[PDB]
């Protein structure tokens, strides 16, 4: 039904400091996150999905 | 190795209006605000610092 990313540990890390750059999980959005992060291939759709997972998370 | 933590505006601004429900700067505590901002890899020496800083600031 649902193509997902390959969040790898260096992914997911860029993804990490580009929340914590913009104030965190509550403060962050998707296209802030996308902006700072800049990597080829990379969507607002799966930006969107991870970071709801990450705030699930915590 | 390691990324520094960096002060960005946004983080510094979440910081701002945690010491702010605090009471202030003086009255804020580190935990306080490090509980409040919930950020990954924030620690209670990051806030500290931040804070002795801000606690000798002349504006908000």
């Amino acid at each position: 039904g649902k193509a997902r990313m390959r969040w790898t540990p260096e992914l997911h890390e860029a993804f990490v400091e580009a929340v914590n750059s913009l104030g965190g999980s509550e403060r962050a959005t998707p296209k802030g996150v996308l902006k700072i992060m800049k990597v080829e291939g990379l969507t607002i759709y799966h930006v969107k999905s991870h970071l709801q997972k990450y705030r699930t998370a915590r």
